[PDB]
RNA sequence: CAUGGAAGUCGGAAUCCGCUAAGGACUGUGUAACAACUCACCUGCCGAAUGUACUAGCCCUGAAAAUGGAUGGCGCUCAAGC
């Protein structure tokens, strides 16, 4: 009746995976699972979505482990950026993440599907649209103006 | 975005909606980071006022000299003062 030892852990604060070893002795000690397996699993999961931690969730399954992604709107907005983030430059201005605000971001918002009520996606789409206030949407248009000016369709 | 580590509170730069009557992509304590405690903010109780800045009357502070001492003296307090 081990029940696979359901344990949930979070891995973030990084860029483009990295395959870092250990760094989670507390996670490893719980469930008698090898930390290297979880680190390798998390690195593989984050390899697909580079330059964005996306808050990977690690689930302990007996001696094995499982990887899960959050599909966060902010993580997707981080992915929708200007090209890739080169190394040896993250200490400098990392503002080079400006992309167009269009239906691609609108569809990417549908992953949440209004988890916190939001009265369906009517307020969820506008809220996820306004989430990209750092890049100010595309050109002179702004996420604040896009969300405030209610003229587009609901979906 | 920074990252052995920063989950609001090393550090650089903006400020969204669902939920309500109601909570910040945060004031402060705090963790390596969480957390907790908050706090802002809202709500139970209560039953009539409350806050800030100014104006000018009396009184008080500012107000230290040489023999013992002078509202003329005694004394006077809802005055025997203004
Ligand atoms: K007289
Ligand atoms: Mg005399
Ligand atoms: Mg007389
Ligand atoms: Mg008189």
């Amino acid at each position: 009746d081990p029940n696979e030892i359901k344990i949930i852990h979070l891995r973030a604060t990084g860029g483009e995976v990295g395959a870092s070893s250990a760094l989670a002795p507390k996670i490893g000690p719980l469930g008698l699972s090898p930390k290297k397996v979880g680190e390798d699993i998390a690195k593989a999961t984050a390899d697909w979505k580079g330059l964005r931690v996306t808050v990977r969730l690690t689930i302990q399954n007996r001696q094995a482990q499982v990887s899960v992604v959050p599909t966060a709107s902010a993580l997707i907005i981080r992915a929708l950026k200007e090209p890739p983030r080169d190394r040896k430059k993250e200490k400098n201005i990392k503002h080079n993440k400006s992309v167009s605000l269009d239906e691609i971001i609108e569809i990417a918002r549908t992953m949440r599907f209004k988890s916190f009520s939001k009265d369906l996606k009517g307020g969820v789409k506008e809220i996820l649209g306004t989430a990209f206030s750092v890049g100010c949407q595309v050109d002179g248009k702004s996420p604040k103006a896009i969300s405030d000016a209610i003229e587009a369709g609901e979906i």
